[PDB]
């Protein structure tokens, strides 16, 4: 059947193996943001056996766990065991949460939606277990940037309820998610001009950029749909938009806008795109140079929906064509290789109605919009491949390192490998944050590396517009860009790279190159200081301020990720308050203190 | 396809879907005095009334009649709306931004009700797109789901009535009633750990289900146990339907599924229609079989229409006694009143979101289902049957059913009104009186025996989760005991005066005097007979007719909308009903001085 079909990776083998792979992270980014206090207990072997207890004390969690740098509980899988009233139970991520409900901090109201998030969270791991499994190698040996992008299993590395998408059905899980690579057809509306409204960055005009993107063809057989309806092709503007969107959202919530005209369903467009790490943005399968498209998806996913604000799209452009500009104005931003892939469209809807209900924060102002991206296909020489930066903290079906796997094909020692990626990755924030006083969202999703023989050749940044930040209130900026300039304490300044590099990213990294035995932390870390110090021994210009903002500090402030999303699981940042929902617990080691 | 499924929406259509919503809103946001119409005299022969926005920029300018029970028969042609001295189109939205103060709507419920005012236009654009039967037409076809998918109005109260929101347009297609879309339902084996299974009076599991999906059919499943290493021994089976098994259950119950305390055994083979409740299904393939009511986690009218497993234990047993109740009581006997029990019930109980919720929770309400006999069996030669909806269905020219029905009979409005008053009212007012027991007994919970377009007989459905027995110190057996409620006595009369008068026969008494059928006068004349007629049969309860006067200058006001409008997403509220009732100054009783 389609109905035993579409619940066939749903067993009680993959349920058990999900269900430890979660609580396993669970007891590992609980401890690290100190929910959980594990007790020590007896000395087992050497490396150290540890217990967790309910808010009871009647359930006992026990595991043996490495401790690495910067407070990382390297918790073992396989060692998880669950005990009560003297017996073993099964572990069981649910009974994990109902049991710390008040040790995590989950309200009531919280509480019963985490666990659809966390029970959907399961499900997927179950669907990608049923997956062909390829080792880090293969995936490296490959060189396909869909097969990294559409292979990677974890999603955040730090965020347990992370692969959530509610509103997904079963049937649109099957559908949508980037881990099945699902071709996705595209459904094209017509925007009336009274409610929408398309941007262009530098070198784009909008009838020759659709026409690119769609083909003469398509756009001709749209432009025949509206006059057949008695309409004006001049009278609007082209809108893609998110299948699950159109069927479940845009056809009900904004009926009234089909009922009047003001949007025309044009038909699904032909080319075939997957769903990226991050849901709805999709990258053109049938003709890999053409954009990616971003739609507004009104689905929960990992304390945010995901719809897309019809009010930023004005300036997201210009913000990118800004960004690009003192990219290649930058001497050392030039010698890193460092690039952007531009924002480089955007159109908005006004849903006119809505806007006069709602304040200028709801979700109901980000069901209709979509940019285009630049592929970075285009870009590439022969001999070079694409892969999500999250592949670096990959662990494939047996535990090995995709990082590690790019290490054994580069030839290269891994301190020497380690340079290349830090000197493409690494360097540029560094240099954007003391030059420009400029920071964005470098985790796994937002990098796109370029490789050369397994060695990261450069890296490329995405989602701009949204994310990037500039660290002065009165930087002077060109008018159409100066909503990115921030007030932030000086105090929070550099946890940009301390909390979004190294705690939330380097932290795993390090640790995968630790447990498998390629290269010690020590050495890790000494690599980092060393481009650290390289840099910051090449702009001498910024000395005073290399001493002001401390890269080598014997602390930092621990700031918790899964503690935002525990607090609130629906909006975990207001976007309307002064970067005050930050949930900081005491302070980390420095693994670059004392060099 | 993807046009498809949005032809019916379109400028034409969605017009006259806002005048037929915004000519109700100004009716019963009238009527439940949240608005206040100024009368502009036309003459001084009355006719034509003003309603401003909260700002005041904006009017809007119609006729109506005011009819017995403050009743606002707004002419749909006439309402229009003025601002800055321009004329505006008529847009349902519009009207709900700019009266949200007047209507009480807050900044949090204000955009997911305009959402469910969307989805009940969709719906008017869909109802005005199938063939436009006339009310003649569908009396004279005497196909029970040809009037049951034939009916367009929802509540006659409630203006947000028919959001089904959850729904996705393509579920829209397949699955509101509407449509009268065959469904098939999803059946799962639901294991004895977590599943159980309850049977009124005659009914015994295995030769129950046998006879619902016959043996080949209960084999297979069996098979399909047994093929995953699965003693059938350790399963019940639960129908489902499919949204709720696609977007749910397959979902926040993944634990249960990937686990096998829930087995997906495939679609039944039987067609159904869904009924105006939408989650409940009738057997189009075999009418003599039950009806299945499910759960359905889809937001209608209020409340979200899951059902609760925990209510599933007692649903046969109150089914049982009410039943045995009507049987021996001589008043109940003669009016032809019957019921269509709920039989048999099955609740899944899902312990680890019980640890996590309290009893209130809709995660409580996600796998159940209980089975209804259909009144098909139970009818003869001559005799259709008709969801009492239809005595106030009004087809596409305003034409009243009843009216049908009353022309077909070749009987007087007032004979043919005793009829329908001695089948569906009587055994109302000998229920409260005799008993202390109400039903909800409004059109969709009223099914009627016709005979040659009169009403023989009533049938009662909705039973466990809506009768209530006022009186708490009512000696019932154990199961049936949870229906026993502390009512205060001043409220108790409002089950008649509320639920039939108000919102009820208020409509039938004005669609008949506006077509010309018969007055009102005479209408409400004819209630008070059958009323007097009744009383006189019954004198040993002349003390309870004196205490509760039926006859009573007036009784409150009791706004539905208000409740709606405070609260969209459980309008009633904890385990107290009398608590969020919105009860505004009175009403005159058309019974008084009778
Ligand atoms: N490895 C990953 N790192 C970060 N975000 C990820 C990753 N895999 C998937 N995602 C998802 O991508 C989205 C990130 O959005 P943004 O923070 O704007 O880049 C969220 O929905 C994440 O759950
Ligand atoms: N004419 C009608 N009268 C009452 N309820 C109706 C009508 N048409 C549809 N319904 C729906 O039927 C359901 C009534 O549920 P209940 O009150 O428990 O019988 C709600 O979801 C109503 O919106
Ligand atoms: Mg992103
Ligand atoms: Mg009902």
């Amino acid at each position: 059947m389609s109905l035993a079909d579409a619940v066939a990776h749903l067993t009680p083998e993959r349920w058990e193996e999900a269900n430890r792979l979660l609580v396993r992270k669970a007891l590992a980014e609980f401890t690290h943001e100190r929910l959980l206090t594990p007790e020590r207990e007896p000395d087992d072997g050497g490396g150290q056996t540890y217990v967790v207890r309910s808010d009871d004390g009647q359930t006992a969690y026990r595991f043996t766990a490495t401790v690495r740098a910067l407070d990382h509980w390297q918790v073992d899988a396989a060692s998880v065991t669950r005990h009560r009233d003297g017996a073993e139970l099964p572990l069981a991520a649910l009974d994990f949460f109902i049991e710390l409900k008040q040790t995590l901090g989950l309200s009531d109201e919280i509480l019963p939606v985490y666990l659809e998030e966390i029970s959907s969270t399961l499900s997927g791991t179950c669907y990608k277990l049923t997956k062909p499994q390829l080792s880090s190698a293969e995936l490296a040996r490959s060189g396909d940037f869909q097969a990294v992008e559409t292979g990677m299993t974890e999603g955040h590395p730090c965020f347990v309820a992370n692969n959530g998408r509610l509103g997904f059905g079963i049937h649109e899980y099957l559908s949508y998610a980037p881990e099945t690579a699902s071709p996705v057809r595209l459904v094209w509306l017509a925007a009336h001009r009274s409610r929408a409204a398309f941007t262009a960055g530098v070198g784009i005009e909008y009838e020759s950029f659709v026409r690119d993107e769609l083909g003469a063809a398509t756009v001709d057989r749209f432009h025949g749909v509206l006059r057949g309806r008695g309409l004006d092709p001049a009278d609007y503007l082209l809108i893609p938009v998110h299948p699950w969107q159109w069927w479940n959202k845009l056809t009900v919530t904004f009926a009234a806008e089909v009922a009047r005209g003001h949007l025309v369903c044009l038909g699904e467009g032909d080319d075939e795109y997957l769903a990226q790490q991050s849901i709805r943005t999709f990258f053109n399968a049938s003709h890999p140079g053409k954009h990616y498209v971003k739609t507004a998806l009104s689905v929960l996913n990992m304390g945010f929906m995901r719809g897309l604000s019809a009010a930023y799209m004005e300036a997201t452009p210009a913000i990118n064509d800004w960004l690009a500009r003192l990219i290649e104005g930058d001497p050392v931003l030039k010698e890193t290789g460092l690039s952007i892939i531009r924002e480089r469209a955007a159109v908005g809807y006004r849903h006119l109605e809505y806007e006069q209900a709602t304040d200028r924060y709801s979700p109901y102002r980000k069901m209709l919009a979509a940019l285009w991206r630049e592929s970075p296909v285009p870009s590439i020489r022969e001999g070079e491949t694409l892969a999500t930066m999250a592949s670096l903290v990959h662990q494939d079906h047996e535990g090995a390192s995709f990082a590690g796997a790019l290490i054994e094909r580069s030839g290269l020692t891994p301190t020497e490998w380690l340079r290349h990626y830090l000197r493409a990755y690494y360097v540029p924030l560094l240099h954007s944050f003391y030059a420009y006083d400029l920071v964005y969202m470098p985790h796994g999703e937002n990098v796109i590396l370029v490789l050369a023989d397994g060695v990261v050749r450069r890296a490329v940044y995405k989602d701009i517009a949204e994310e990037i930040a500039v660290m002065d209130p009165d930087a002077v900026l060109p008018p159409e860009v100066s909503r990115i300039a921030v007030d932030v304490p000086d105090d929070k300044k550099l946890l940009s790279i301390f909390t979004d590099v190294f705690d939330c990213f380097f932290r795993f990294l390090a640790a995968n190159l630790a447990e498998e035995g390629i290269v010690t932390e020590d050495a890790f870390w000494r690599t980092v200081a060393e481009v650290t110090r390289e840099y910051q021994e090449s702009v001498p210009e910024l000395a005073d301020k290399f001493e002001r903002y401390d890269m080598f500090a014997p602390e930092f402030a621990l700031s918790c990720l899964n503690r935002l999303q525990l607090r609130d699981n629906r909006q975990m940042v207001d976007l309307a308050d002064p970067s005050g929902a930050l949930q900081l617990v005491g302070t980390l080691k420095n693994p670059l203190a004392g060099r």
